[PDB]
């Protein structure tokens, strides 16, 4: 459906877990989830395909995906892989990740839209599951 909005997050889960895990040493994790933790993702959609934009206050990364098509991004901690998203029903999608170079925990992660206006990203790193939750704007 209309994926499309300015999202505000709302509930975090997790995200320190996953940070660490990834493994931001503590200190960077502790100060990453201060003043730059409450992130803006905006989503432009148009059919299977996907502009998201997410931002912090000094930090601004562009993924533009087809649903079904390989493409490049990021791993939240900031190393380069290959993904590709699928449709696990018709408000949810999943994206498998692996590494351009090096190897390091397995990461993912889903997207979905419930009815209630939720819009909900997990992102995983071998078994930590962070959880964001937003609304529109
Ligand atoms: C469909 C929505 C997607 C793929 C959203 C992805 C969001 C991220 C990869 C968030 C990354 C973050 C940083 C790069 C630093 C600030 C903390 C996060 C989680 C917002």
């Amino acid at each position: 459906p209309n994926f499309s909005g300015n999202w505000k997050i709302i509930r975090s889960e997790n995200f320190e877990e996953l940070l660490k895990v990834l493994g931001v040493n503590v200190m960077l994790r502790k100060i990453w989830v201060a003043a730059a933790s409450k992130p803006a993702v905006e989503i432009k959609q148009e059919g299977d395909t996907f502009y998201i934009k997410v931002s912090t206050t000094v930090w601004t990364t562009e993924i533009n995906f087809k649903v079904g098509e390989e493409f490049e991004e990021q791993t939240v901690d900031g190393r380069p892989c290959k993904s590709l998203v699928k449709w696990e029903s018709e408000n949810k999608m999943v994206c498998e990740q692996k590494l351009l170079k090096g190897e390091g925990p397995k990461t993912s992660w889903t997207k979905e839209l419930t009815n209630d206006g939720e819009l909900i990203l997990t992102m995983t790193a071998d078994d930590v599951v962070c959880t964001l939750v937003f609304v529109r704007e």
